[PDB]
C-alpha cells in the first residue's frame, strides 16, 4: 500500500500471486506450471 | 494499492496472478503453463 | 488501484492473470500455454 | 484501477488475462497456445 | 478501470484475453494459437 | 473502461480477445491460427 | 505499507505470495509450480 | 511498514508469503513447489 | 516497522513469511516446499 | 523497530517468520519445507 | 426528471469480458471559448 | 434531478474480467479559454 | 440533485479479475486557461 | 447536493483480484494556467 | 455536499487478492502555472 | 461538506492479500509554479 | 469539513497478509517553485 | 476540520501478516525550491 | 484541527507478524532547496 | 492541533511478532540546503 | 548508410540543432527565439 | 553503417546538438536561446 | 557498425553535444544557451 | 562492432559530451551553456 | 567487438565525457559549462 | 570482447572520463567545468 | 575476454578516469574540474 | 578472461584510477581535480 | 583467469589506482587531485 | 585461478595501490594525491 518510486529500475506496488521465474544461462524443459483443470 | 513512479523503468502498481518467466541464454522446451481443463 | 506514472518506460495498474514470458537468446520450442478444453 | 500515466512508452490499466510473449533472438517452432476443443 | 494518458506510445485500458506474441530476429513456424473445435 | 489518450501513438479501451502476433526480421512459416471447425 | 525509494533498482512494496525463482548457471528441468485441480 | 531507500539496489517494504529461491550454478530438477489441490 | 536504508544493496522492512532459499554450487533436485492440500 | 542502515550490504527491518535456507557446495535433495495441508 | 435503470448480468462467463460503464451526467465539450 | 440505478452482477466467471465503472458527474472539457 | 445507487456483485469467481470503479464527482480538464 | 451508494461484494473468491476504488470528489487537471 | 457510500466484502477468498482504495478529495494537477 | 463511508470486510481468508487505503485529502501536484 | 469513517476486519485469516492504510492529509507535491 | 475514525481489526490469524499504518499529516515534496 | 482515532486488535494470533505505526505529523522532503 | 489517539492490543498471541511504533513529529529530510 | 523500419519511422538525413519539448503541460514552451 | 528495427524508429544519420526536454509538467522549456 | 532492434530505437549515426532533461517537474529547462 | 536488442535501443555510432540530468524534480537543469 | 541484449540497450561505439546527474531533487544540475 | 545480456544493458566500447552524481537530493551537481 | 550477464550490466570495454558520487545527500558534487 | 554473473555486473575491462564516494550524506564530494 | 558469480559482481580485468572512500558522512571526500 | 562465488564478488585480476577509506564519518578522506 505504500508508495513506490524508484528512478531507474522497477517501482511496484501490486501484489503478486504465483510467480514463477526460473531463468539461467542454459535451461532444459524449464516449466513454469503444471496442468489446471477446474470444476464447478 | 499504493502510487507507483519510476523515471525510466517500470512502475506497477497490478496485482499480477500466475506469471511465469523463464528465462535464459539458451533453452530447450520453455513451457509456461499446462493444459487447461475447465468445466461448468 | 494505485496511480502508476513512468516518464521513459511501463507504467501498469492492471491486474495481468496467465502470462507466461519464456525469453532467450536461443530457444527450441517455447510454449505458452497448452491445450484449451472447455466444455459447459 | 488507478491511473497509468508515462511520457514515453506504455500506460496500461487494462487486465490481461492468458498472455504469452516468447521471444528470442532465434526460435524454433514458439506457439503461444494449443488447441482451443470448446463445447456446449 | 482508470485512465492512461502516454505522450509517445501507448495507452492502454481494455482487456486482452489471449494474446501471444513470439518475436525474434529469426523464426522456423512460429504459430500463435492451435485448432479451434467448437460445438453447440 | 477507462479513459486512454496518448499524443503520439495508440490508445486503446477495447477488448481484444485471441490476438496472435509473431514478428521477426526473419520468418518461415509463420501462422496465426490454425483450423476453425464449428458445428450447431 | 512503507514508502519504498530506491535510486538504480527495484522498489516493491506489494505483496508477494507463492514466489519460485530458481535460477542457475545451467538447469534441468526447473519447474515453478506443480499442478493446480481446484474444484467448488 | 517503514520506510525502505536504497540507492543501488533493492528496497522492499511489502510482505513476501511463500516464496522459494533455489539457486545454484548447475541444478537438477529445481522445483519451487508441489501441487495444489484446492476445495471449496 | 524502522526505516532501512542502505546505500549499495537491500533494505528491507516487509514481513517475510515461509521463504526457502536452498543454495548451492551443485544441488540435485531442490524443492522449496511440498504440496498445498486446501480446504473450506 | 529501530532503524537498519548500512552502506554496502542488507538493511532488515521487516519480521521473518519460517525461513529456511540450507546452502552447501554440494547438496542432494535439500528441501526447504513439507507438505501444507490447511483446513477450515 | 429523467430516470435510468440499469442492469447488465451475466451468467456463468468463463474465459469472457464484461464492461459496464454506468455514467450520469457525463458531458465532453471540446472547445469552450468564453 | 436525474437518477440512475445500476447494477452489474455476475454469477461463477471463470478465467473472467468484469469491469464496473460507476461514474457519477463525470465531465470532460478539452480546451477551457476563459 | 443527481443520485446514483450502483452495485456490481460477483459469486463464485475463479481465477477471475474484477474492477470497481465507484467515481463521484470525477472532472477531467485538460487545457484550463484563465 | 449528489450522492453515490455503491457495494461490490464478491463470495468465494478463488485465485482472483477485485480492485475496489470509491473516490470521491477525484478531479484531474492536466495544465492549470492562471 | 455530497456523500459516498462505499462497502466492498469478500467471503472466502482463497488465494486472491482485494486492493480496496476509499479516497476522498484527491485532486491530480499536472501543470499548475500561477 | 462531503463524507465518506468506506468499509471492506472479509471473512475466512486463506493464503490472500487484503490492501485497504482509506486516504483523506491526498491531493498530488506534479508542477507547482508560482 | 470533510469526515472519513474506514474499518477494515478480517476474521479468520489463515497464511494471509493484510495491509491497512489509513491517512489523513497526505499530500504529494513532485515540483515546488516559488 | 477534517476526521478519519479507523479501525482494521482481525480475529484469529493464523500464519499471517497484519500492517497498519495510521498517518495523520504525512506530506511528501520532492523538490522543494525557494 | 484534525483527528485521527486509529485502532488496531487482533485476538488469538498464532504465528502471526502485526506492524502497528502510528504516526503524526511524518513529513518527507527529499530536496529542500533555500 | 491535530491530535492521534492511538491503540493496538492483542490477545493471546502464540508465537508471533507485534511491533508498535507510536511516533509524533518524524520528520524525514533528506538535502536540507541553506 | 540505410534505414528500415516496418512500422514507425526511418530517418537517413543527419539531424542537426533539433528542440523538442515533451510533458504533459506547458507554460510557454519555446524551441527557439530570435536569430540576429 | 545500417540500422534495422521492426517497430519503431530506425535512424542512420548523426545527431548534433539536440535538445529534449521530458516531463510532467515543465515551465518555460527552452532548447536553445538566441544566436547572433 | 549495423544496429538491430526489433521493438524500439536503432540508431548507427554518431550522438555528439546531446543535452536532455527528464524529470517530473522542471521550472525553465534549457539544454543549451546563446552561440556567438 | 555491432548492436542486438530485441526490445530497447540498439547503438553502434560513438557518442561524446553527453549531458542528461534525470530526477523527480529539477529546479533550472542545464546541458550545457555558452559557445564563444 | 559486439553488443547483444534481449531487453535493454545494447551499445557499441565507446562513449567519452558524458555527464549525467541522477536524484529525486535538484537544484541547477549542469552537465557542463561553457566552451571557449 | 563480447557482451551479452538478456536484460539491462550491454556494452563494448570503452568509457573514458565519465562523471555521474546520484543521491536522492543534490544541490548544484556539476559533472564537468570548463574547457579552455 | 567475454562478459555474460543474464540480468544487470555486461561490459567489456576497458574504463578509464571515472568518477561517481554517490550518497542520500549531496551538495555540490563535482567529478572533474576544468581541462586547460 | 571471461565473467559470468547471473544477476548484477559482469566486467571484463580492466579498470584503472576510478574514484568514488560512497555516503549519506557529502559535502562537495570530488572524483578529480584539474588536467593541466 | 574466469569469475562467476551468480549475484552480484563478476570482474576479470585488474585494477590498479582505486581510490574508494565510504562513510555515512563525508566532508570533501577526494580520489584524486591534479595531474601534471 | 578461477574465482567462484554464489552470492558477492568474484574478482581474478590482480589489484595494485588501491585505497580505501572506511568509516561512519569522515573529515577530507582522501585516496591520493598529485603525480607529478
Amino acid at each position: 500500500t505504500g508508495t513506490a518510486n524508484t528512478l531507474f529500475g522497477t517501482a511496484s506496488t501490486g501484489t503478486s500471486l504465483f510467480s514463477s521465474q526460473n531463468n539461467a544461462f542454459a535451461q532444459n524443459k524449464p516449466t513454469g506450471f503444471g496442468n489446471f483443470g477446474t470444476s464447478t
